[PDB]
């Protein structure tokens, strides 16, 4: 969250 990540993170 809000909508952040293309690769790698939660998402998000």
């Amino acid at each position: 969250w809000v909508i952040v990540v293309g690769v790698i993170g939660v998402i998000g």
